[PDB]
């Protein structure tokens, strides 16, 4: 029952700026084994681990994933499982696939063949997330085709693990209506990344065009809350109509946003996700959107309370 699997997934946190960088540590985070103690003790049910497999596999057939990297991913997954955390792994920042899905289709499918083969006998609390935030030339209609091809590859190997399927147009709500999950697939969860209002959550983000114009933006008015509720109602209606569970696999506000607004937004979205029985994972543990200080070994207490 994928709804039961969604319940098991529960509340989680992304350990980002880590394995989805070109190399682990490049973006500031190395996944320390003790992080899993910290996260489990704080009350989280799962971790989401973004992984840039594409830079750690050969470019030519059979597109073999490199040994040392595979071993590292094993180590991370098992570290989390040791603490009784559920684990979401994905394919993250496969930029060539977004820019030319035709050229990279078979390589992408080869990655999933290898990942499914590697983890098919791992515990049922490991989840396979097909592809992070499809966008660009990987259009909604092309994604519907590609995700089905990936489902077929994974299911040819593994009919035990729940699969997590995102939306196109950068993984938010805008392309949810366009998403199609094949009827034959019966053990999947649909994932959405929720960052609205984008101008608030990404204000001052150095990698986002024109974001400096958003610096100082607050969040918390009654109207702000009603707008967010309307969007959550839209997602919930889609879930009910399509009979698929919902995982909000990323949500969070950047550190440049005022702390009081960050707390209000984070706490509110979590309460509203909970009312809808969704699973959820905060972006992210300890970096630019972070809630834990790895030097001081302390949580931001208000943000941790918001997440529970």
């Amino acid at each position: 029952d994928p709804f039961e699997r969604n319940k098991i997934l529960g509340r989680g946190i992304n350990i980002g700026n880590a394995l989805e960088a070109p190399n682990e540590g490049d973006w500031g985070v190395v996944i320390k084994d003790e992080f899993f103690d910290i996260i489990k003790e704080a009350g989280f049910s799962h971790v989401r681990i973004p992984i840039r497999w594409s830079t750690h596999a050969y470019a030519f057939p059979p597109y073999k994933i490199m040994d040392r990297f595979f071993k590292r991913v094993d180590e991370v997954i098992n570290g989390a499982l040791k603490r009784g955390l559920a684990v979401v792994i994905n394919i993250h920042h496969y930029e060539e696939l977004m820019n030319d899905p035709e050229e990279h289709k078979e390589r992408f499918l080869a990655l999933w063949k290898q990942i499914a083969d590697r983890y098919k006998d791992y515990p049922e609390t490991l989840f396979f997330e097909i592809l992070n935030a499809p966008h660009g030339n990987l259009t909604p209609e092309k994604w519907n085709e590609l995700l089905e091809e990936a489902l077929k590859v994974i299911r040819s190997i593994d009919k035990k693990h729940t699969i997590i399927i995102g939306t196109a147009e950068w993984g938010g709500i805008s392309a949810l209506e366009k998403l199609s999950v094949p009827k034959w697939e019966k053990n999947s969860i649909v994932t959405i990344h929720y960052y609205n209002p984008f101008e608030f959550t990404h204000q001052g983000a150095e990698w986002v065009e024109g974001s400096e114009k958003w610096l100082g933006r607050k969040w918390g008015s009654p109207d702000d809350q009603k707008h967010l509720i309307e969007e959550f109602n839209f997602i919930e209606e889609w879930s009910k109509k399509n009979k698929r569970p919902i995982y909000i696999g990323e949500f969070g506000a950047y550190r440049k946003a005022d702390l009081e607004s960050r707390i209000k937004w984070t706490s509110f979205v979590v309460r509203e996700m909970e009312k809808r029985r969704w699973s959820l994972a905060y972006w992210e543990f300890c970096s630019g959107f972070g809630v834990y200080d790895t030097l001081r070994k302390t949580w931001n207490k208000d943000l941790l309370e918001a997440l529970i």
